[PDB]
């Protein structure tokens, strides 16, 4: 039960720059080896990470010096102690626990914006204020701390980290930290992603509406928007520069996608083979229908190689208002915590999109050009 292995796992030479307008292949190892075990991926993941880390997001500061949690009031207060200075935050929790329950993470400050698809479900709720790390602004605590250039998104991804961290230490809070999920809409849902793919201790990731910089294809939104003649789609350059969530040297591959070393189905398979719920809206052109649901098509084959294909479900449901769970998604979130939340099975894995308002038609020849290996188990 760990963070992530990157101590673990020799990070080779990081291109910043390709030629490649299909989608980069995941499997292939900085050393210049395809993977063929699943015991490869271990540190496969660990490259994927370290490459956002340098072009997308900036470094997550690992290994703090030390992190203090107290739960008093229903709140838990997080002290972290590094580099020469201290910063605290806090967090609400409602359900509690010698019976530890699990728990659902969520910015907000709302907890996530599923709605009623939790009623019923005997989980912890933990609500998380990202302006409490770093807030769209600028500045923040985390930034007390930390002055390598990092965007707020890792920033965001950092905190639920030491959130997680303080839970570790405080069974008094009553939080079963080996069932545990995180949930967000729309630059939440982005961070969201982030969140679930830089902490393996996430062990249901559920991004909404994660639109440009979350689960959407980078090279599909500027064909997108070349097919329209205007900026359809939220553009690179744009998801680059609103929110600071990425670090400032990422919006200089807008006119340029198809250099970019990765796209974001890569993002995507750094949450497997942990379960990940992907929830998307359609008819919001910002949002980006087509390179959304491409992006979810494409991110299955990770998951499929790692024989995981029951724990990932990409489901979009168009005609409905931003960031309001319709009914018809319900089942999904239900069936995924009862799964990976709170030991009852049910069928999951599934690749579903209806109610669309462009034209669904992703065709594996046209993004998709390496072969999808089959990982040996050892
Ligand atoms: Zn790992
Ligand atoms: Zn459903």
């Amino acid at each position: 039960f760990v963070e992530d292995h990157r101590s673990e796992c020799q990070i080779g030479n990081i291109p910043s720059s390709v030629n490649n307008a299909k989608l980069p292949d995941p499997f292939m190892g900085l050393d210049g080896k395809r993977i063929s075990s699943k015991a490869d991926w271990k540190c496969r993941r660990e490259e994927i990470g370290a490459m956002y880390e340098k072009l997308m997001f900036g470094t997550k500061p690992r290994n703090p010096e030390k992190v203090e949690g107290s739960y008093s009031g229903g709140k838990l207060t997080i002290k972290v102690t590094d580099k020469g200075k201290s910063g605290s935050f806090s967090v609400k929790i409602s359900n509690a626990g010698d019976k530890p329950k699990p728990a659902m993470i969520g910015f907000g400050g709302g907890c996530g914006s599923l709605g009623n698809a939790t009623n019923g479900l005997d989980i912890a709720q933990i609500t998380f204020n990202p302006d409490d790390v770093a807030p769209e602004s600028g500045g923040g605590m985390f930034f007390q701390l930390y002055n390598q250039g990092q965007g707020t998104i890792i920033a965001w991804a950092w905190g639920v980290s030491r959130i997680i961290d303080a839970l570790e230490k405080t069974p008094e809070a009553g939080i079963d930290v080996k069932h545990l999920a995180m949930t967000g809409c729309s630059r939440w849902g982005k961070g969201t992603l982030a969140v679930g793919a830089f902490d393996e201790r996430i062990a249901l990731t559920i991004p909404q509406e994660s639109g440009s910089g979350g689960a959407s294809l980078w090279r599909v939104g500027a064909q997108v928007n070349k097919q329209k003649g205007k900026q359809f789609v939220q553009g690179l350059s744009s998801a680059g520069t609103e929110g600071k969530w990425m670090i400032s040297s990422f919006k200089n591959y807008d006119g340029k996608e198809n250099t970019l070393p990765f796209d974001q189905h890569m993002l995507v398979a750094m949450v497997a083979p942990r379960a990940l719920l992907i929830l998307d809206n359609a008819g919001q052109e910002w949002l980006g229908e087509v390179p959304s649901n491409y992006c979810g098509q494409a991110s299955k084959e990770v998951y499929d190689a790692l024989g995981a294909t029951e724990n990932y479900t990409y489901s979009q449901e168009g005609g409905h208002g931003h960031c309001q769970l319709p009914n018809g998604q319900f089942d999904e979130v239900k069936d995924f915590m009862n799964k990976f939340l709170l030991g009852k099975d049910a069928k999951t894995g599934k690749i579903d999109y209806t109610k669309n308002t462009q034209t669904i038609n992703f065709k594996k020849s046209e993004w998709i050009d390496w072969e999808t290996p089959s990982l040996k188990d050892p």
